[PDB]
RNA sequence: AAAAAAAAA
């Protein structure tokens, strides 16, 4: 027998219903999570032994949704699911990036979270499920956990915000928020505005927290209810007397070794002292594992470094908190591409491309809650030689993925809506370097480049990545981080916008909680920041330019009769491949006769027009057509005039005079105009040179 | 002037033609056998050196369909051979079970028998064929192999066995089963059959064997005449003092703990006791190998089970032999699926899922056979938190892909006729907790959703794994054998058919010798299980479901007049691609007037064939005929209703006299009768108002 | 701010531009050469310090044809 | 391969039927697509030699011109 | 012989 513990609730409008111990009895814990018809049935399953000698906490969160969810068979070749789709690693991530730092410090065992999706409605969103769903599958195990963590999602409708928006909700709202926390402070926020402003998000913000307090209580609950006993696991302890030997030799060394501007000579000095005290450790005692040096070296220079960044000494960069880095906006600089634009900013620097096309090159995304066509494609390259290492090059990774996205949300906010711009936008940005904050170098990139391919874009975007650091009631907000900063900046919040409000928002705070008057600051400070990369850019490149570039395939509008529309498709689609084939453009036809012919020179385009429209032009009355006859035979000559109808002039209609050769009479050549008098249905057209001929 | 060594047998209707010597000559042997026009090149390669502390047989054979073999280049966008289809995994694993357990113990060299198919008679099937090349090329190679092995697949037609049939026998048999053995025991058997008595089903087992008895005498001459000298391969010779002191000091404390019937209780007395025996054992002598203790040890409780089991003391898990686990079943478990259910036996549980969709789902497969239209799909989904251990979720691994194919055999065999219920089933199972026959599971619990969903099958069909014990002439045969007992079982069935007869039986031996008598009380008490599991099964789901969930698309078939096909749609497909883009519906047609009428909902589909109905209205008596009319020419009266019906009035049957204006007689919009006289063979129709209006 | 060092001359027909220095100043060198409207941005990394005990010379090449050169978005379903 | 065998233009609607119910129906049943054209030139595409024969076989019965000596079958339906 | 335009681219 199966003793299932249910456990439902009341969550805005939907009655969630958490429920153990039916499913997965194997794993770690399993718990099934189901919103309103909407279920995703996620599981854990972590070892026990850590595995010897790690460094790095490995925890992978799989989320797959299975297609017999929304009840259709996957359109897949195979007819199976099989690699996860962009939306599916954007929604693993999701799910990832709250948990990890929950799991108390130095763990090590591995964690996996897979997270399917069995059933889905299409008004509700799986994927707060399944973040719901994690949650309390962690908290059920008792793997070392800190929080039992709720999500929710929170939508600016009527300037009133709704939690939870269904779908439908969602298309009217102004703002889409993902904000997920624990009992004490926010803990990530996910966010795709319209231009509002920084008190607005930061109210959204708050009032999901205050919201889905009530999901972390009932989680809760279940875990006291039907929970395992929590994992007898400590800490390995402190070894006070190795950190403090290494600390009273290299404490004042490093402190003045890092308060010198030149960041190379530090470098190096810092890892000559480096090798000098790991000799000394190896040489004192062989015993002592390497990767306990490496962990107190790591200590000695974040806390250095943090010090000295709360003291208000300028940071190792040299800049003042305030100070955004160096930029220099060039545009145009590749020579073919639709519009490109190069924007670095300090180390960190981004090529970002736009190519515009027509609507048959629109992403078609099969995804669960319903068939979707993208109209703005963002991806976002991460290619190795950037950092500076060698490493193989494939598919994108998952960050890769996810900061594609959180760009694209950087920049959607401010596309115009496909009636008054009628392509599909598609931007690539590859980062030739990166030293902190790539994913807001390409915002800005993207922003110059669609005004530069001639996109009628709103106003330009630019994003300010920011760090923060606190310890006790003091803390200083840091702007524009580099790479190094981020390991010591205890809250990571990505602001994007343009000068009138923030398009995106993503924060990801870790340490204790931050009250709401430290991210008005922080997001005061962004906007502050913000304001002067966009009155950088602005100089350089004002307005969308007048027109797309020359290369741009323009578009040109013909009407036909429905009929012909599908002459023109012939067998599977003939016709239309040998003409795109001999003139080199790209038509699309639609069911109304509309004819959409696209080609970036007007003499091809005027050249397709001419060649359709030949064939379009039917037989009129008393205008001759021009028929060359291809194949003579002396029992007659046919005059193929196309069209899928053929006129045949049999060797009995010619002439009453005996016909005794058609090289006689038809010459290899012979364009002369041919009488029609009518159109009939019967398959013999009456064609007739005889008219023609007295003449 | 190389000479190949030829020797052709027959071997039934088809002539078979072993060949070796001629080609891939640095290959350790390779052979090229065909029979009938199909022909297929299989080549093992097997090291010399075993790899350093190798402890499980690293054998991988490979099976690649070249799609030059039926003349045709690669569907393929690349126009290349793939990653191995469904199709050729299936065969590699039937070639990999029966050359496995023949290879001797302790051999650890690698070993890879790449078959190829180079030419495929599109009647007879190649698997055969790379069996027999398997068997002929490691059997020539000189590799340690015990006897060459012979492939069958019999067939049943008018109750009488057939051998190796072809795909136009094939279509008409009831069961064919892949009988592969060496001469003395049936290695391997797997089945597929229309509800067979068990009796037959070994009938055919015994028929097969005896006849693929000539493969092995022909494959032993030609390895007689052109073979390799034998490998000098010796098994490492067992340790008698590590024997010793790991059995008389710790065997009987672990029978003693085997004896202990709780399961916890026994896991920590046998690793106190391993634990104990190690420690003491190395502290005689540290440089006693600890992964050859642990081997000796397990080796050790395997005996013990094996010797409790064999006595008849109770098995680990407590049950009897013959009687299953517990067993709990759920239907309708997801809130939003077509079907689903929850077969939970034991600790080995499945939550299958069955979704219906529509005849444009079906997948279609191209196979060297032939391409073929696959419209049941069954999926097997192994995620890693099932056995309780994190892994990799990724593309299906080989055991994934042969359990699908098992429990899709096991459940076709009572699925109905496309005559009978036209849709597209899919069945996805996913194994949540497996602890042995969870392919089974997946067939029980296919089975139940199959129910749930309102396909209508014939009858029920549920699937039990059975295991055989032997030693000498005392043989015990297991039910529903756990995955622990798995190494203790020689050999292995998967039973699994409704109540009337099996439907499949997959089955892999290893010991020799096992008389026919053995099989036949093994498959009795099969049938006994599973008549047990299905009376269990038949409280939750009585008969299938009368109306197939809402959710579901539901298809409509109606007849209409062939004829009257090209007068209704007309050419191009206009009016068709205007309905089924006006409606949203999917609508084909034969050349008899079957129509099928695909739409997810049912008003949706009354629509439409409300539309049908109206464009193909015939000329029903006494049925008003409304015309609208909106403007009046000189030339007639143009009114569209629809279908091409457009007749001209006559100014003679207006008035005596000549009209000056239309208007003052004929009103506009005013509805007239039109009586339709004759339908001549031009399509010309006129109208009749006067002789209408009074009738 | 940054300038990067730029020098063009006359191969055959055309004309090549090699220019270096502006872009992917992070890797060990990068130039992007441009043959008359065809541009190139090649990237070399190498390693400072030798794997220890490597006995094969690991140079690979990559070469990546980005399909918003021509000016078209790819055919791939996932575009 | 593609055969292709000249018979007269107008014996040509004899053959195909009205809507084309005659040649979908030999073209499912011999499994080749066979092209005709106003002059009457018959197409045949095959996939396979033994195809191309079964369908030029049939082809002969019906589709051929009226041949003297030809024998026809003749069945009562009923009396 | 009824019909845009390719994970298986
Ligand atoms: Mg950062
Ligand atoms: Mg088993």
């Amino acid at each position: 027998m199966l003793n299932p513990i249910v456990r439902k609730f009341q969550y805005g409008q939907h009655t969630v219903t958490l429920e153990t111990g039916m499913m997965a009895r194997q794993a770690t814990a399993a718990v099934m999570v189901s919103m309103d018809d909407t279920a995703v049935f996620v599981t854990v399953v972590g070892q026990k032994k850590a595995k010897p000698g790690q460094d790095f906490f490995p925890l992978t969160v799989n989320y797959q949704e299975r297609t017999y969810a929304a009840g259709r068979i996957p359109g897949s070749f195979f007819r199976r699911e099989g690699r996860p789709s962009e939306g599916e690693t954007l929604i693993a991530r999701l799910i990832d990036r709250p948990i990890r730092p929950l799991f108390p410090e130095g763990f090590v065992n591995e964690v996996q979270v897979i997270a399917t999706v069995v059933s889905v409605n299409p008004q509700v969103n799986p994927d707060i499920v399944a973040m719901i769903g994690a949650s309390a599958a962690l908290s059920l195990s008792g793997i070392p956990f800190n929080g039992p963590i709720g999500a929710a999602r929170v939508g600016y409708i009527n300037d009133q915000y709704v939690l939870n928006p269904t779908q439908d909700e969602l298309k009217e709202s102004k703002l889409d928020l993902v904000v997920a926390g624990t009992e004490a402070a926010v803990l990530m926020v996910e966010s795709e505005a319209q231009l509002l402003s920084e008190d607005q998000m930061l109210g959204a913000v708050v009032f999901g927290h205050e919201q889905q307090q009530v999901v972390i209580q009932n989680i809760n609950e279940l875990v006291k209810e039907a929970g395992k006993p929590r994992w007898d696991w400590q800490p390995e302890p402190v070894n006070e007397a190795l950190n403090a030997r290494v600390a009273a030799l290299a404490e004042a060394r490093l402190s003045d070794a890092y308060r010198i501007t030149d960041k190379q000579e530090r470098y190096a000095q810092v890892d000559v002292i480096k090798s000098e005290t790991i000799a000394t450790l190896l040489a004192e005692d062989e015993t002592l594992d390497e990767n306990e040096l490496g962990e107190i070296l790591h200590a000695i220079e974040k806390n250095v470094v943090r010090s000295r960044v709360l003291a208000g000494e300028p940071r190792i960069d040299g800049r003042e908190k305030d100070m955004i880095r160096g930029l220099d906006v060039r545009t145009g600089v590749l020579p073919r591409t639709h519009g490109s634009a190069l924007f670095t900013r300090g180390e960190t620097q981004a090529l970002v491309t736009a190519t515009l096309g027509t609507a048959r090159d629109a992403q078609v995304l099969d995804e669960l809650m319903g068939e979707r066509t993208d109209t703005f494609l963002f991806h976002y390259n991460f290619p190795p030689y950037s950092v500076g290492e060698t490493g193989m090059v494939g598919s994108p990774k998952r960050r890769e993925i996810g900061h594609g996205r959180l760009a694209k949300r950087g920049v959607l906010a401010v596309m115009p809506d496909m009636d008054k711009f009628p392509y599909t936008v598609r931007v690539v940005s590859e980062i030739t370097e990166s030293n902190g904050s790539s994913s807001m170098a390409s915002v800005c990139g993207a922003s110059l480049a669609l005004m530069d391919a001639g996109v009628p874009i709103k106003a330009a975007v630019a994003g300010i990545a920011m760090g923060l650091v606190k310890e006790g009631d003091n803390y200083v907000v840091l702007s524009d981080i580099l790479g190094d900063e981020d390991h010591l900046g205890d809250m990571d919040f990505k602001v994007a916008g343009s000068r009138d409000g923030i398009s995106a928002l993503q924060m990801d705070i870790k340490i204790e909680g931050i009250t709401k008057e430290i991210m008005q600051v922080a997001l005061n400070q962004a906007k502050g920041a913000r304001l002067h990369i966009l009155g950088v850019m602005e100089q350089a490149i004002n307005a969308p330019r007048g027109d797309i570039s020359e290369f741009a395939p323009r578009i040109h509008t013909i009407k036909i009769n429905p009929d012909k529309i599908k002459d023109v498709i012939g067998k599977g689609g003939s016709v239309i491949r040998a003409l795109t084939e001999e003139t080199g453009t790209t038509i699309e036809i639609e069911d109304d006769g509309t004819v959409k012919i696209a080609a970036t020179d007007g003499e091809k385009a005027k050249h397709a027009i001419r060649r359709i429209e030949e064939i379009t032009a039917e037989i009129e009355v008393g205008r001759v057509y021009t028929g060359k006859v291809t194949r003579i035979v002396d029992f007659g000559a046919f005059v193929a005039i196309g069209g899928g109808k053929e006129g045949l002039v049999h060797i009995s209609q010619i002439a009453d005079k005996r016909v005794e050769k058609v090289t006689d009479y038809l010459q290899m050549g012979q364009e002369v105009p041919v009488k029609v008098l009518e159109v009939d249905r019967q398959g013999r057209i009456r064609l007739s040179i005889k008219e023609a001929t007295e003449q």
